[PDB]
């Protein structure tokens, strides 16, 4: 269901169409048990145009690839190779994100 | 004592000095009774350079905190907040690890 600021608490599917330089975000984590978290959304990039991804979203999977325990590089390679239409399963975890970052 | 690949079988202490991205390994487990296991050691990272941690080590404690029954998040936070010099008690359990990760 919806959390305090109208973001689903549960995992949610977000579709990104790739742009000239990528998907328009950056990630941290993938080490010491920290998952893959969105840390940056490029202004005017695909993720920002979509408007659904947020800083503090954990990327749980992309196009059938589980990233819950992936390394940072494994996640970066999976995003690079996911195709022109990328289906991301994300979960909004701003408190957990803040504890790590 | 030493096991078949020259790793102690018993719980052992490992002291890790943190680097720029962390301690240089990742963990799985911490659910449904599975403990916290090292799943990945970053090439050239602190854990790798120390030579003292291996994939299939179970992390039993961090800085005096028992993680045998800790959640994945609790273990990850404990590692994040353990400072620049981290004291880990680990036990090498490659066969048990494979039974959970298969």
């Amino acid at each position: 269901g919806l959390g305090e600021e109208d973001i689903p608490r549960e995992p949610r599917r977000i579709v990104i169409h790739r742009g000239s330089t990528g998907l328009g975000f950056n990630i941290v984590g993938g080490e010491d048990g920290e998952g893959i978290f969105i840390s940056f959304i490029l202004a005017g990039g695909p993720a920002d145009l979509s408007g659904e991804l947020r800083k503090g979203d954990q990327i749980l999977s992309v196009n059938g690839v589980d990233l819950r325990n992936a390394s940072h590089e494994q996640a970066a390679i999976a995003l690079k190779n996911a195709g022109q239409t990328v289906t991301i399963i994300a979960q909004y975890k701003p408190e957990e994100y803040s504890r790590f970052e």
